[PDB]
């Protein structure tokens, strides 16, 4: 399932789906990587960051 | 074994490194990369410091009232 944006009369909701049947720790690792991005969006303005793919996964760069 | 999200810095630069969840099929890896990509893209339209983040059933949610 691709990202889904639900629009409520009470606001919007971005819903992200995790792959079918992942294990328990794979689910946490995944979750943790997304939260690191939301945390970084609180310190940095991500529209002004460069986002590249790396060997291990991904890299978000500021300055 | 699995590296947690970590920052790296030095002169003229600060980076956030994210490691892929382990034991993933090529498909799931593609899915993982798109999820991270959907999140940076939302931070470009919304201010995520003013949004709620939480785990739901088989996923994650980000709400902007």
């Amino acid at each position: 399932k691709q990202p889904e944006l639900e629009s409520d009369e009470h606001g919007k909701t971005l819903r992200l789906t995790l792959p079918e049947g992942l294990s328990g720790e794979q689910k946490s690792q995944w979750m943790l990587t997304i939260k690191a991005v939301v945390q970084s969006a609180k310190h940095w303005n991500l529209a002004e960051c460069t986002f590249e793919a790396s060997g291990e996964g991904v890299i978000i760069k500021k300055r």
